[PDB]
Order: structure tokens, then sequence, then C-alpha cells
């Protein structure tokens, strides 16, 4: 699985394949690996574990309650819970994460990471996305819809474990 | 890799995908997986080292002058040096070989297997496109590279390690 | 094991073979696979321990109880339970789940997945049933029903953990 | 060690070797895998730890004073408590127990077997038993137990973890 | 990644590099590895989790204002709780931390150590800085800072998981 | 280390970087891994041993002396000696040669490979800088040489093993 | 061991530890790792063996008559034949050697590598000595011998399998 | 780590040295492996984790009001608490433990071990020690402490992991 | 380390060796394996940790004291608890105990095991004195003691990991 | 299989049991482990192959032929010819062979051993027969051959891979 | 086993012990490590096979019949044909070899080399008689025998694979 997220001109995407591998292979090709949360304020993406993914993504919306969609906050809160939590530890999933106000990862090693343009690139696909992205985003005034989708399917064509069924969740501020 | 041979009605085909992979990632999508020899009298696809085919290919169209054309002679001369010769030994390959007579497997292991109905799927991704190759033989009409064809198309959309580009070569005997 | 379930024509089925295998050995080759649940509006399959079996259907039956047949729903708080449950977390299987309405399957991760076409295939053989039944369903005007079987067939003639003992479930509302 | 179950003529019989061995050796000859069970009505055999298995039966006999004798429904009890429990999941032994009504395996996998005739054979050298058993029962009038009998000394001969040590434990309802 | 800590007249400063390396890739190049404490009377540098770094400075601070700055006291505690609570005993890092009074390690295993000069070199490039730092410090009159910072420097010249994104906090005392 | 061809417009580049690595260190940030071959008509560069290189640029220019510039040919008989030569053998690399006519792969398996569109992308940072070049290619009108340039750039920013030495060998036709 | 090379104001130098070690041993403390060669116009050190050492610095006294004295010519020379040759292709060591002209490394791997600066760091200790040494000619007006003499003692601080006993061979062109 | 205890006319000693290793290298040179307990009266060295052996001579002291200074008992009841505790379970280290009643070794496997003349060599260079302790305690007149620091720089010389800082305690009941 | 145990004529003896062994070399010569028991109506030989020795073989006087010197009884008892006690589990050893009724072994896997002819060997070199124990008893009129003797001197032989020290304990009852 | 050579009075034997173990399990019951050579003047067992016994067993009268029976001297040259020639060296047994003048072992290592009385003992089975054998000679009157035979069995009853079947050469010269 | 040569005020001795280990057990007790050559001129100690032995000790002869009782120069010779030739190659072993003039060790790797102080400790047991050795000759004006002596008993009391039986061979020469 690649999941791409990128921000350009008050516009952030986050765009994933959809892929599910068992083996040599695969199982399903229309995972939904990205989603909307927090009455559609924020954009989220996942490689591992839908169920795991789903509880997840459920405690965040909860941290956001509690810290007044404060992306960062809330995000550590998880980055917390996710490694104490006898049970959350047990759980396994790369959480990519964007709102208004930033993106960012975040592991079950309690790391809560914010690269350096808000690019990321989660996945066994992860690094050919990043490097196309990175390609694109300095020497074309693409969109970032438009780069997210043109990344994931360059790391579709490389990566023998993300395909080209992909889902896009955008969100604009401008 | 997935390489089908079918033979219905005096008509043998032998189809294989095109992917070429290096650990997770595709190094090559088109490489060319079947091809002719001996005069265009056989079709043959091979799974693995190209230049390993290439010197492979090439002994048993030798062997097949030593033999008038005698598929299973020459292919079993071949089974026999790969398997002995100190060089030959090293080739890494699985050769699928065919012509109007018979259709065969061979291995560096020395053996020349010959299955079912003529129906071959090596590969990766061999089983998947032998069980989709079984299911249209036995409830269809269809002719032999249509088989081939729709078979190595599930095998792509199964194995992680083959994809949808395709060569075929037909023999019709008729 | 091969678990092989097929929608097509408002009937939807599920058919396993009977293999128990323990080493490189069978143990038992009539295994009973499939079986019937919820007054038999639901049928289902299950790849795994007997009794896991067992208990995870009877509690399903249970949670079909709280959410009035909603496949779905019931489907989901059991995937819930399941990965939760510090009892249930140590069984292990494979469920294959089914109605009028939709087929999925539940996995101990807690998963609830409803593949591509209701095409369901799980288990060791299961890719080689997927890869038949797709090309049956694909290509032929057969039933529901006579591709699980066909499908199956095929699997268990690959599959070295898969034998001929068949047991079918189906289920007719148009 | 090898246990062999063999039910013919209103006669189930229950037999296994006496061989402990300890890494490459022999440390007792004399080992006692079979015994009866509630007031005589039950006879059980079991591969692994004795007290282990004492353990097992134990609660066994209990879980079948809960149901009244019925043997299939206090054997999955167990193969449920066995699973689920803390302490239960760290015994490791190989159930086979019989009555007038099935003979059946109980294993820490949370399942219960019934092979195909009643006929078990469990243990290392179980399948020797197994189709030697096989080979009896299909062609002479042998008893029960003499089957059970000539069968584990056959697997005595080729299982290098079983001896010639019997103990046997009938069961006659006719 | 490489911390370096060098205290020389009236001088003590934390310098580390900004990789964040995830298998053969750099996730991030400018990760804040040192930052401030006990209102900026403390300086720190950490390797790990971002999170789990939030957690231990923040547990730190809290100790600091239980022995009014005396940087070991708290340094002791903090490593004493870090190897008993079962929430902190599942965190893992590498602080340096120090003041004007003294320069140290605290590591999970509840270790608080001070190293032969205040020179501390943690992280995989942890050892090609001291080598340079000591080999500073022993032939040459520069400060403090400009060591660390060579010494890092080498140290990312070097080290394959180290790079040359700065971050130093002094204090000078005298 | 990565090594990045590219032919746009009678322009084809061939760009490496200069990172020699032994264990987790940087051994050398210089080496030269693109030279000039056959009277400077020919460009290549190689991953692996600097003699290794020496030793087959040379026979290969000797190859070219007997095919006149027919790279190809001279490229198959390289490949060709490299995989039979009892000492040829022994050497390890990966040639990454190429002219006007046609850029090309050698490996020592004896394969001359002839990627999609000249793009070549050997060496672990081989794919990062495919997937830029891709993006880059595809989406701009930038030279054959500031893609390899750039994507060179991002490869060395992504791999552990390359950095942001380069060397270039350019060659206008037309 | 650890050795090293410095070269500074037409002063070059080569210095190394001497110990042996077998397992968590010492075996000897005063291996002599450095001398000279080619009467005396040619410094080395070597990492491992002393009699495969002995063998192969002959054999490039030997190349040396062989090519004039032209270090580097002969240097690879020696990196040919040594993976080449079924005998010495069995030897293992690192070799280290210079001359007035230049300083250099010789592999098994048929390498021959210049370092940056002439600077040398060979040995499991090596990265500590080419550290200290790095910071100590960019920081200090110190001779070779000095540095590589400082550098030595600081590999031998840091580095388990380095000890203080030194052996140094300088050579003087100015 | 090698940590030697002698006892020889009314005094005994505990000498240990000062290494402490990361992998291949030296972290610390002088660490204090050994110290004085309960109001002075006992003496004390350990091998492995500082905290580690903090926690477990704070509990040894306390034991020991528990049993009047009976060094064996108290001994003993942490050598039972040691392997009993959930936590003291994780914790590792080996303790030579001494006074004028007797000297005594204390693992984490509920051991307490009286060598042959209250002769305590442990840590990885612990053999070494004692061999040569022996050598002296039997040929020569030598005290404790003379013993005790010639056989722990022998160690030194041969084990790797030992150097040649010594810390001292001596006990004198004479 | 090896114990032996033996009955012969109202006299029944446990003897075992004393080295302690860690690694490849030898820690204690003189460890005491064989005790006395139960006012010292009861004899035991234990192999394992020595504290552990003095949990278990107190209890056992305790469960004796509750079973009025019921041999076998109180020693079900111990290895009933050994098993189950979430203290006791962690123990590790084995147990010989025996009196005049009857000699038996006690593994922390909760087994009681009562040996052929009241021979128990038990530790590394078990077998070989098992081997001469049982060659002697059978070929010879020697005294039960004479026998565990000359068997444990054969046992120190042959086994690496056992010596020339014993303990005996014998036990006249006739 | 264990091989015992007892010598008493001017009689000496080797006796050898006849199981062929593969895996687990039974190959042959009866294997002659024990022949004679050299017009019967040497009795010889042997542990492996069978013809790979017959061929060293072969070149063994040879080698005697060359040296007029002197058994150690023929010995040897066998011990020398069986570790250098590349035919022989990829043989695998462990030859037991005597006569009059003495007893010995031969191993592929070039090793000709002479153990304390002329007692040997190998194979899986053989410290448990030297351990009988050993307590027989020391303790019995009896012969050679039935030290060989009780020791065997003996082995035979303990050794999982030791049967019961025997093969005895005797050798008379009293 | 061990080997331990001393040279103390014109004599210098060889020791070694007797043990010959396979697996966990003793196969021989007395074996003849030292050994005398070149007419009664040269003492030696050999660690390895004692045919192994017997070869090289005579090559040994051989070559110092070519270099007049020159030690060195024939160990030398040795230590070179040794690694060169295809037959000696396979041999395996570790000479001890010295006379008046000096004392010196030969390893299959072709090493000759001088200790320190003609001290030679080669074996399992090798560095717990060094560690004596070296105790005694700094610490007692015992003779180089009377060391040897001592040492190698300390050896074999710490060393599992070394044992008490010793072989010595002395050289007064002044």
């Amino acid at each position: 699985t690649t999941i791409v997220s990128v921000r350009r001109n008050g516009h952030v995407v986050i765009a994933g394949d959809g892929q599910a591998t068992l083996g040599n292979t695969v199982m399903k090709g229309n995972v939904k690996k990205v989603r909307r949360l927090y009455n559609d304020k924020v954009i989220a993406g996942f490689a591992g574990g839908t169920a795991d993914a789903f509880t997840l993504f459920e405690l965040f919306e909860r941290k956001l309650e509690m810290h007044q969609g404060h992306l960062v906050k809330a995000a550590v809160e998880l980055a917390k819970d996710w490694r104490t939590d006898r049970m959350l530890r047990k759980l396994e999933a790369l959480l990519a994460v964007a709102d208004e106000t930033a993106s960012l990862i975040i592991t079950g090693n309690g790391d809560v990471v914010q690269p350096e343009n808000d690019l990321i690139a989660i996945g066994s696909g992860g690094p050919y996305a990043q490097a196309a992205a990175r390609a694109l985003l300095e020497n074309t005034e693409l969109s970032a819809r438009e780069i997210a989708e043109k990344a994931l399917d360059i790391a579709g064509d490389i990566c023998i474990y993300t395909n080209h069924f992909h889902t896009i969740e955008e969100l604009s501020y401008k």
C-alpha cells in the first residue's frame, strides 16, 4: 500500500491505493485506505489493518473532541495511548492525518512526524511516491491533488504491493 | 512471472506476462518471455533469466537438429545436459516448450513434464493461471489463445509478480 | 482447505472441502466446513478449529438477534468482540458468512471484508478457487452453485491441503 | 508415543505404547498412556505430559458431570476451556477419548475431531498405526482389540518414538 | 542519529542532527533532537520517539520541581520511574541532559551516566562524534560549541544515519 | 549508490553519485561512477568494484572494436563472456552503458536490458531516481541532463546509500 | 585492528595497532601490522592474516617491478589477481598501501580506493580513527605522524579490538 | 567486566574493572563496579546494569536488616525474590557479595554459590581472573588485595571486555 | 551433573556429583547435590538452582507433614503446586527423592515418575549412569551404594558436565 | 546405531545393532554393521553408509596388503587418504576396526583413536554402550563377547537409534 | 584441550592434557598431545587430528633437514605449504613447536607466531593456562616445567574440554 499527502495553495490531499496482499497474492484490490474524520474537517489515510485503523481513527476523533480540533495535540495524545495501552499496543497501523493546520504521520512507536513540506509518503510504496511527489512539487505548478494522484500512480507502477485503485480526500481552506 | 500454454483444435499457444521483479519493486514491465525456435516450428516460454533462457533455448534448437525435430527426445537431451554440465548446472530457468506434437516443461532438475492436457502453467502465477485455464477448457468452447489470454490476465490479477503485458506465440497444424 | 462463496441470480452459495491436515498427513477427510445459522436465513463457511467455529458462529447468531438480521452490523460486532475479548482473542479462524443481503469475510483481526463481487475464496486453496470462479463467472452462464462446485474441485485438484469432499449451503431469494 | 482407538461390533478400544523420550534417549519404557474415567464408562489415551493429562482428564470427568455423560458436549466444553483459560492454555497434550456413543480427538487448539470410522491414531506413530488399522479393518474380521494391538505393534516397529509396551482399555456395549 | 554534548570554559552544549530513518530511506531530515527544559536553565538532546521524548522531558521538569534544579537527583528519579512504571517501561529513548552543574545520560534501563569529561556522544553516530570531540578537546583551544559542531559534522560525514541539520542549545555560567 | 540515465531530444546522459559505503559508515564520498568509453562516443555508469569496473569497461571497448560501435552487439558479447569466463564470473557489477543509438543495462547474469524509455535507474537508490525521473519526464519540458540531475538529488535525499556528489557524461547527436 | 594513514607536507605515514583477537580474548598484543616494501619506497599496513598479508605484499612488490613503481597500476593488477586467482580469492585481508605518489586501499573485492585526502582508516577501529584524524587535520598544524598516532590511540580507546601497541612507517619526499 | 574476590588472613577483597561495552565499542571506562553496603560491613561487586545492581543491592541491605547481618540467609531471600517477583525477574545482573563470614555469588536464577576458597571470578573475564588468582593463592604468600589486583589486571589483559580501571573494597576482621 | 538412585536389599541410595558449569568452564566443583529431608527419614538429590532446591525441598517436607510420610502423595502435591503456583512455575529443577517406600522423580512439569526399578539417573550424565547402573545391577551382587558410586564415577568419566566429587545419602530399612 | 568392541583374554569382539533410521522412522532393522576383512584376520564395524563403508573397508584391506597386516600403519594411511582424496572426503562413516594387535577408531577427520582398554563405543548409542561395557569389565569376569552383547543391548534400550538385532565378529589369539 | 609452553632459565617445556571430546562426552582421556622431533632437539605439542598431526610434524622434520635446525625458517616453510598444497589445506590443527632457539605457533592459516615471552597457550583451555602461567611467571621463581604443569592443571580445572592427564617434553640448553 502507498499513501501520499500533498499540500499546496490552501489545498491538502490524502491519496492511497487499494491493494491488500496476502503472501504473494492479491486478496482485495479496492480497499478504501483513506477517509474522513471529525465532521469532515480532518482527512486521513492508513497503512495496515482496516479494523485496526477504524479503532485508532475513532480514538483520534475522540482526542480531537478533547482538544478542540487541535490536530497536533490530539495527535500526540494518540501516539501516547497507542504505545502505553495494553490493547492499543497490539494494534498495527501507520496513520497519515491532515487538516488545514498541518499534516502528520502517527506511528505505534509513539511518534508524530511532520515531514518537510507536509509531504507524506508511507507504505511499502511510500519512497517511490515521495520521490515523484518531490520532483513534481519543485518543477511544476500542479495542484496538490494532481501530484498526489500522479505520484501514487508512479508508486503503483514500481511497488509490487500497490495498485492503481485510488481513494482521495481533499480539504480546501485556501 | 506466469507462463501458460493451452492446446485446442490443432492450435497450441504459449502466453507469458512481462514483469521482472527486483525485491519488492518492478524493474521492467515488458520483458519478452515467449519466443520462437527452430524455423518457427517450435514455441517456447521461460521463467527466470533472459540470457539464461537464451542459452538454454539455443542449445535446445541444437539438440533439435540432432533429433530431426523430435520434441521429446531433444527435450530430454537438454534436461540431461542441463543437470550434468558444470556450466549449465548453474543456469536457472523454467522452460515451457511446444510444437504440433506435444507440449512440455523442462526443469534444471533433469525433468521433462507433460501435464494432463498439454496444459502448462509455470511461474509464481502458474497455479492461478492453471486454475482459470482449467475452468475455461472444461466449460466453454473458447480457443487456445482465448484461454491462455484470459487465464494469464486472471493470474496477473492475483499474482503480485505477474503483470498484464503479454507475448503470445501460436502454432496452427489443425 | 478451501471455502468458496458465489452469488449469481438470487442464489448465493458457500462450498468447502473436508480435509483436515496435520503435518504431511490427512487426519480427517470429511470435516463439515459449511453450516447454516440464524434460523437458516444465513449461510456460512469456516476455516479453522471446529470448536473455535462453534463459539464464533454462536456469538454471531447472538449478534444477529441484536441487529435483526442486519448481516453487516452483527458481522462488525462479532469482529469487534473477537479482537477485544481476552478469551476471543486466542480463537483463530476465518469465517465466510453470507445471506441474500450480502456475502463477507470476518478475520480475527477484526476485519469484515466484502470482496469485489461477493466472491469469497479463503483457505490455502483460496486463490486457486478464486481464479477458477472468476473464469467461470465471466465466461459462462453457469449457476452460482455450479461455479462454487467446479471451482472447489479445481481447488482440490491443485491444493495439497484441499480434497474433494464438499459441503454446500445454498440460498434463494431473488 | 502412538495411541490407537478402534471400534467394531459394540466393542471400542484405546491402546497406547509406553515410551517417554528425552532428546534421543528413552527415559521410561512403561508409561501408562491409557486410562479410565467417569465410573469406567469412558476410555481415554493421551500423548504428552502425564500430569498435563491428569489435569485435563480430571476436568473432563467434571464437564461430564455437567452434561450427563454426553461425551461430545463435555468434549467441546473442554476444547473450549483448554484454549481460553490462561492456565490450561499452557498445558500440552493430545486427548483421545471414547465411550459407547462415539470416539474423538481433543486438541489444545479448541478442536474436537471424530475421524472416519471412529478410528483414531495420534502420536508420532499415529499415521503408521492408522495405516495398519485401516488395512486390517477393511480386510479381516478381527476384533477392535486385535486391530488396535496389531496396529500399535506395527507403529511400534516403524516409529522410533513408540515401543512395544501396551496399555489397553476396552468398552463393551455390544 | 548523533547527539554530542561538550563542556569547556563555563559553556556546555548539546548538538544533534536531524535525520529520521526508516529502513534504508530518509523519512525526515529536520527532526528537532535538542530542546530546552526547566525554564531554560537546563538543556537536553534525545534519540528516539518524538512523543516518547515529550513524555520523558515533561516528567523530568516535573522531577526537577521536586528537587529544586538538582540535576542529578531528578535525573535519578526519572531513571527510577522509567524502569518501574508499567507505562514508562515501554517508552524507548536516550536522553542526554545537562546544565551548569553537570552533564549526563539517562537510559531506559534506569542508568544515569556521567561520562569522563561531560563528553556525551549518543546515537549510531555517537562514537564517531566522540572520537572527533576527544581529538579537538585535547589538541585545540576551540570552544565547547565549535567542538560539538565540528564533531557532529564529522559524525554526519561517516554515519549513514546522521545528517548535517543541526540543533544546538548552549549554556553559559562560569 | 544511484545511477540514472535519461535520453530526451538528441541528448542522453548518465549520472551517478559518489558514496562508497561499508557497513554503516562512509568509506569514500567522491567515487567516480560515470566514465566515457570508445573514443568518447560512448558513455557509461557502473555500480560496483572500481577495478571490477576497469576490467569490464575495457573488455567492452574491446568488443566495440569487434562490432564497429554497434552498441547492442558488443553489449551482448560482454554479457556473454561475463557469465562464461571462469575469471569474469567472479566479477560483480552493474553497467549502465549508452550512446546515440540506445541506452542499456548489463548484469553479470548475462542480461542486456533496455528499459521502457532508455530510462535507467540502477543502484540501491535506483527506484527513487526512477520515480522522480519518470515524474519529470512526463510532466515537464526539462532537458535529459536536468532530469538525471534533479532525479539523482532526490535519490540521494532518500537513499541512505546515495549522496550528492555527481558525475555526468552527456552526449549530443540529434 | 585499526590502521591509519595520514599525508601532510611531503610526509605520509601508516600506523596500526597490534591486537590479535580470538573470539573474546586477546591472543597477541604486539602484532606488527605495518611494514616496508619495494626497497623501502613503499609503506603498507594490513588488517587480517599476517601470512595472508605476507603473500599479498610479496605479489605487490612483484607487480611493482612490472610497472616501474607505478603505485596505482601495480595496485590494480593486484586487485585484479586477488579476485580472479583461485588461490588468492581465498585470502582475506585489507591492504592500505602508500608512497610519495598517493595512498590507497586494496580489497579482495577487486577494489582500489583512494579516500578524500589520502586519509585511510581501515579495521574495526577505522571510523573512530578516521573521525579523530579528520578533526585533527582540519584544526591543527600537526604532522602526519602526530595525527596518525593520536588518531590511532583514540581508536584504541574506543575500539574493543584495537590496543595501544603501535608500528609506524613514514615516508619523506617533502 | 571482570569481578574478583579473594579472601586471605582475615582480609577479604572485591575488585572489578570499569569497562562498559556497547557492541564493539567502549562506552565508559570508569564504571564503579564495586561498592559498600550495610554500614560498610559488607562488600559487593556486580556484573551488568548499574541501576539494576543499585536495586538489587538496596533490597539486599534490606534483607540483611531482616536477618541480623546473616549474609547467607539474606543472600537466599534475595535469590528467592529475584526469581519470583515479576519486576525483579526482569533485572539482569551477577552479584558477588562478601563479609567476614563468607563470600558468595548471587544469580537471577535463584542461585547462591560459594566457590571453593571464597574465590569468586565472575564476568566475561571471570575465568582468566580465577586462573591467575588460583596460581597466586597456591604459590605465593601475597595478600588478598595483591592477588585480586594482579589477577584482575591479567584478566584485563586477556579479556576484550575488561579494562584496567579498578575499584577495590576491602574488609579486615583478621 | 548426574544424580543416581539405586535400591537393592533394604538399602536405597542417592548419589550426585559436584560440578557447576557455566558456558564451557567450571564455576564450582563441590556443589552439594544430595541432601536429607523429613527428619532424615527421606533422602533426595536435585539438579538445578541451589536456592530453587531450598524452596522445593522445604515445601516437600511441608507436604510430608500433611500426608504423614506418604512419599508419593506429598510428591504429587508438590508436583501439583509446582506447575500451578505463579511463583513456583518459574522455579526450575529436577528432584529425585526417595525413602524405604519408594524412589521417584518430580519434574517442574508436574510429573511424579517411578522408573522401572527405582533406578533414577537424572542430569546430563543421567543415561551414562543408568547404563552402568543397569549393567551392575543385572550382573553383580554389589550393594545399592557401591552401584550408585561406580555408576556415578563412570558417568563423571564420560559426561563433560559431571565430575568426581560425590555426595551420598543412604537409607537402611529391610 | 551403536558399535561396541571389547577385548579380554586373547579374545576381541565387535558388535553392532542393525537399525537404519530415516528421519523419525525405521527404514531397516537388520543392517549388517560388522564384518570381516583381510582373510578374516581383521574384524570391523561401521557407523553410517553401507556402501560408504564397503569402499573404505576395501581400501583398508588394500592398505593392509601394503603394510603386511600392520593394523595401525595401514589404519593411518586410510585416515590419510580419507581426508585428502577429493572423493573419499565426501564419504561419511565411523570405522571401528580390530585384530589381535590392537583395536582402534578411524574418522574422516584423519584420526585414528585407540581408547583406554581397546574399548570402543561409537554411534549415537556409543556412550551408553561404553558406560555399561566399563561397568562390566571392571566388576565381572565376563568374556569380551558377553560384555559386547550385554553392553549393546543396554545401548539398544536407551538409544532411540539402536535396536536389538546384533552382528558379532570375534577373533581368538588367546 | 590445552597446550602450554614456557621457557625460563635455559629450560623450555611443552605440556598438554589428554582429553578427546566428541559432543558432550569423553572419547579418550589419554591422548598424547606432546611429542619430540628432529632427533629430539625439538619439542612440540599439537591440538587436532592425531593423523593430521603425524603428517604435519613429519613434514616439519623434513623442512628442518632443509634448513639445518633453523626452527623459524622450517616453521615458515611448513606454514607456507600448509596453506598452499591442495592436500595440506584440508588438514586442521594447531602446532606449538619449540627448541632452545625459540618457541612458536603454526596455524593452518600459514601463520608462524611468537607470543610475548615464548609463552604459548593454545586450545580451548588456552587462556586459562595463559592467565595462570603469566601469574606464576611474574610472581614466583618456579621453573619453566613447574609452571606449565601447575598452569595446565588450573586449565584442566576450569576447561570442560581439558583434563589432568599430562605429557611433558622438556629441553635444557643454557
